[PDB]
């Protein structure tokens, strides 16, 4: 559970891109968890960028 924190900018369907605290936008899987505007924390390993592959 790498701990990322975002913000929830926008959704693509089961992607979401978070706009982390970072000031990044990461393309994260999207949980039920992921409302649009609300800072979210996810792990790394639900981000599609950095999945190891």
């Amino acid at each position: 559970s790498m701990n990322r924190l975002g913000i929830i900018y926008e959704i693509q369907g089961m992607k979401a891109v978070v706009l982390t605290s970072e000031g990044e936008f990461l393309i994260i899987r999207r949980r039920k968890d992921m409302k649009v505007g609300q800072q979210v924390s996810f792990e790394n390993e639900d981000i599609y960028n950095v999945r190891g592959k």
